[PDB]
């Protein structure tokens, strides 16, 4: 036949002809959105390289961004082990959620359950991006704030911690010391990034582009 | 009624009483696995802090790791905008897939369209972890610019110190942010070569940072 049809024949579609499709940020890992896909949606994602879904309510194919202009440009596609779940790994043109939120996932359940009569949405973030968010909040006196207001102290720390990290290899120190000094390097380097208005995602795009 | 019951009433369950549940590594962002959850599965994930699902084929609740011991320890739970999709954000005790793979997502589709008769599974990786994997592959092979650094500690440490100073210069000398991003990428790359020599994973570094807050 052809290769795409042969692969699509191997997907474990449900009894409506659908699989779960998850869009994920190729540079950061943030989950952008989750929908469903039929044969045509997956084939169209592959051929067009734009994340394409099937709407159960509209009984219709749709492409993220067809109205909003915020397309997800797809770098790769992965099936899970039993072939009923698909990741579209790609780079968003702009906020993925129709609400304007950066991703569709900003409703924290654990926060809802704490004893406090007040609600607040917040994007789901993994550890590296949570640190970036905390530093950005401090920028807008904690020790992070102290480092944001004393350039010379910060740069002295960045050079000092880089040297300490090197010394874990030069003096054959335990790998736990290496991980701890790398954490120190990363933290102070990210305070500098905040001062320069650079996002971690932008740094990771640079690394991707160099190894392209 | 209590807070969990009130929350579960606000989930947009499908006509089998299910929502999609996605387990995601809290430290790295890797998607570990995706299944379905009913009311009881979400309530049990919240109360036990272990990722819990409903099996459509077995019509039964199950907790990831109940046999394999590779539990996913849940740090937070998120709903999507229209409340029919759930992220279990958590830390796995070990590989999530029953096959032994670290995650359930190792079947790349674009490979099957190449020209050689060959197949090769590989974990889905985002940019930072893809670079980590490339360096590890260079370390494993025998007789390349990355390979040069893996085989010369003194050149490598020289570069790390040099690059850290370059990054500082972008602030001290008020350079454009494009320069700062480029120098941070230099710092990251060379540091990650040292991590490879020390057998340290990026995930272990990010765990350290999370634990400090
Ligand atoms: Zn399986
Ligand atoms: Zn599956
Ligand atoms: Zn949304
Ligand atoms: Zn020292
Ligand atoms: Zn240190
Ligand atoms: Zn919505
Ligand atoms: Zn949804
Ligand atoms: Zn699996
Ligand atoms: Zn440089």
């Amino acid at each position: 036949s052809n290769a795409v049809d042969s692969l699509l024949d191997s997907v474990k579609w449900d009894n409506k002809g659908l699989a779960v499709a998850i869009a994920q940020n190729v540079d950061t890992g943030a989950i952008l959105m989750q929908g469903f896909a039929n044969r045509e949606a997956v084939a169209t994602t592959i051929s067009s390289r734009k994340a394409t879904f099937y709407s159960r309510s509209r009984s219709s194919l749709w492409t993220k961004g067809e109205t909003s202009n915020n397309f997800i440009n797809v770098h790769d596609v992965f099936l899970d082990c039993d072939r009923d779940s698909i990741i579209y790994l790609g780079k968003p043109d702009g906020p993925t959620c129709h609400t304007g939120a950066e991703t569709c996932y900003y409703t924290p359940v654990f926060d809802l359950l704490k004893e406090e009569e007040v609600e607040g949405n917040k994007l789901a973030l993994t550890s590296l991006y949570a640190l970036e968010s905390t530093i950005s909040q401090r920028k807008a006196p904690s020790w992070t704030k102290r480092l944001l207001l004393n350039d010379k102290l910060l740069c002295s720390k960045i050079r000092e911690e880089a040297n300490e990290l090197c010394e874990t290899l030069e003096n054959n120190e335990d790998k736990s010391r290496t991980a701890s000094e790398m954490a120190d390097v990363l933290y102070h380097a990210m305070v500098l990034l905040a001062l320069k208005d650079v996002k971690v995602e932008e740094v990771l795009q640079v690394l991707r582009q160099r190894f392209s």
